[PDB]
This record gives structure tokens, sequence and C-alpha cells, in this order.
């Protein structure tokens, strides 16, 4: 399965990702909420607060997997014993594994992220930043 993302750069850029490479990246990623050099992986809010309430005006991305569409439970540190939430990790057309402990310099994460679950690492989808490498995330197609 090939996912296509559109990202604007300093103009619209079309980027293709192999679903297999991305699933492999998330499996290799630690199950941690940002307690790494690069800050990745980290909680992907999808518009909710840590109690599972949808923030007003925000719209969640629908993935189509019950595991991914359930509201989260995220304690302050992402380690409460009842926690279950989404994680985001950088993914690339080449499939290389992002250096999550990289700090000065921090590896460029690019615009795309593989979204998966904590604690079971279920694959949700590939999303990408609209412009550059931060800001609004949009689900890529396939």
């Amino acid at each position: 399965a090939t996912w296509t993302c559109i990202n604007q750069q300093l103009e619209d850029k079309r980027l293709l990702y192999s679903q297999a490479k991305a699933e492999s990246n998330s499996h290799h990623a630690p199950l941690s909420d940002g307690k790494t050099g690069s800050s990745y992986p980290h909680w992907f809010t999808n518009g909710y607060d840590g109690n599972g309430k949808l923030i007003k005006g925000r719209t969640p991305i629908k993935f189509g997997k019950a595991d991914c569409d359930r509201p989260p439970k995220h304690s302050q540190n992402g380690m409460g014993k009842d926690d279950h939430y989404l994680l985001e990790f950088p993914t690339f057309p080449d499939g290389h594994d992002y250096k999550f402990d990289s700090k000065k310099p921090k590896e460029n994460p690019g615009p795309a992220r593989v979204i998966y679950t904590y604690p079971n690492k279920v694959f949700c989808g590939i999303v990408a930043h609209q412009r550059g490498n931060q800001g609004d995330l949009r689900l890529c197609s396939h």
C-alpha cells in the first residue's frame, strides 16, 4: 500500500510512502511519550485532552480502526496505569528509522508521521503537516 501526502515547501510537493516501511518504523520506535532526545515519539492529541474530552472547535482525524478512533486517556507523563493514547513518529519515503535520541543536532523529522497506539502499537495511518514540518497534520491518502 502506497500512501500519498501533499506538503507545501518554500509550493505543493507530492510524497509517497510505503505502508510496510512505516509500520516497521513504529515497531522499532520506543513506547514512550517524549522521554527521548528528539522528543519523538510523542502523544498525538488528535484534538482531545488527556481525559478523553474533544476540545471545542477541534476535529479529530478518523482512521477507521476502533483502536485508533477511541478517545484517549493520557496522564501528565503518559504513564498512568490506565493510559491508552496515540503516538506519532517521523516517517520518510526512504523508510529509514528516525534517530529518536538525536539531540544537537536533532535529526530533521520532515513533514510526515506514522500514527500508532500506546500501549499495543496498532498502525493507524500516515499523516503529514500541511506546510513545512509543524502545524496542522492531515491524513494522507491511499
